[PDB]
């Protein structure tokens, strides 16, 4: 559907100019949802009005009158259900939330809005009087939504003058649809920054995998499934050990789509470490970066949200947590080298092509039916 692709594009597009925006260096790594932050904009969206929803739509290239609100949610209702149907071999914990001083108002129209498009909840708390009363309700709900997997976002309690905030953890482990040889696994090494050797890690896989090597990202792509091809984790590895900022100033929506469209099954050695991220981000400083600025200011119309002018958005705070190990669902599998023999003789198969990954790359996981970007990465440091 033409819908569902105008989303994935919007969320694509999102994804790929944060990860421009967002502070790094050469010892940390990036770890977000774009489909989490996404979410954030839809619920921001679900109760904008006038200035404050224009900035949102014009943000991704529509005047709010080239859009059906009912549309727009109902597609997110539609990738909501299919990330719940997700089989038992995904843990996806998503904690989704707006959080607001008390006494402002709330309309049944945009929390319905927010159970059915979103999985999100609305909460009330007293920021002015009982800030700490505020943080033990919130660090108990998302304890509570992610299973544990995150106890806390608000080590203190935030400002007297806070009005509305979004709330945003998710937690994905995947099951691959190709198990990694746990007895393969050894530290190898891995230039972190581009630059400093160290051992570290390293998973080991002999399979038929999608790639292509793509020119203008100048890097090797390789897709690997997770179990049922519902999501794959796409390797973006630059050809230059520094190539990393390079890739990041070509990577688009445009030269991604591109170099995905050209990829096609070969046997390969693939070499992936072994990994866990865990990250936090405040995000209103990139979100103005990008030109999301009405629903942070003073000004900011949100009388969808109360049914009047009353709200503001202070901030938007993100946690994202992954890990990457061996577990898959059934052993590698090459397909061999196709030769037709006539004749009776030695044949030599060609050496297996090799993508060792073991110098700063971005990952990708999408939805393999809508091509959504679920979690982008940025590995600089293992």
């Amino acid at each position: 559907s033409q819908d569902k692709w105008e989303l994935a594009r919007a969320n694509n597009y999102l994804g790929l100019n944060l990860l421009k925006q967002l502070p790094s260096n050469d010892k940390t790594n990036v770890f977000f949802s774009p489909f989490s932050v996404s979410t954030a904009m839809g619920m921001a969206y679900a109760g904008a009005r006038g200035d404050t929803l224009e900035q949102l739509t014009l943000n991704f290239g529509y005047a709010a009158d080239e859009l059906n609100e009912g549309k727009v949610l109902a597609l997110f209702k539609e990738q909501l259900q299919s990330t719940n149907d997700l089989p038992h071999d995904y843990t996806l914990n998503i904690a989704n939330a707006a959080v607001a001083q008390e006494g402002y108002g709330i309309l049944p129209e945009y929390t319905d809005a927010l159970t059915s498009s979103f999985g999100a909840e609305y909460i009330e708390a007293d920021f002015q009087k009982r800030g700490q009363e505020a943080i033990q309700k919130i660090n108990a709900w998302v304890s509570n939504r992610t299973h544990g997997k995150v106890q806390s976002l608000f080590d203190e309690p935030p400002d007297f003058s806070t009005r509305l905030i979004l709330l945003n953890a998710i937690y994905y482990k995947g099951t691959w649809l190709y198990e990694f040889d746990k007895t393969k696994t050894k530290p190898r090494s891995f230039y972190n920054g581009g630059v400093e050797k160290v051992q570290v890690p390293m998973m080991r896989l002999k399979s038929t995998l999608n790639h292509t090597y793509n020119a203008i990202l100048n890097a090797d792509l390789v897709d690997l499934p997770y179990v049922g091809n519902d999501f794959s984790m796409t390797i973006i590895l630059p050809r230059e050990k520094t190539g990393l900022a390079s890739l990041k100033s070509v990577l688009t929506s445009q030269t991604l789509n591109l170099a995905l469209q050209n990829m096609y099954p070969k046997d390969m050695k693939l070499k992936l470490p072994k990994f866990k991220l865990d990250t936090k981000y405040t995000l209103k400083p990139t979100l103005e970066a990008m030109g999301i600025t009405k629903i942070f200011s003073a000004d900011a119309d949100l009388s969808g949200i109360s049914g009047s002018r009353n709200l503001y958005v202070s901030d938007v705070l993100h946690k994202a947590v992954l890990e990457v190990n061996e577990e898959g669902s059934e052993a590698a599998a090459v397909t061999g080298f196709v030769i037709q023999l006539r004749t009776a003789a030695f044949v030599t198969p060609p050496p297996l092509p090799k993508v060792y990954v073991d110098h700063p790359f971005i990952f990708l996981i999408r939805n393999s039916k809508t091509n959504t970007i679920m979690f982008l990465g940025e590995i600089n440091a293992l």
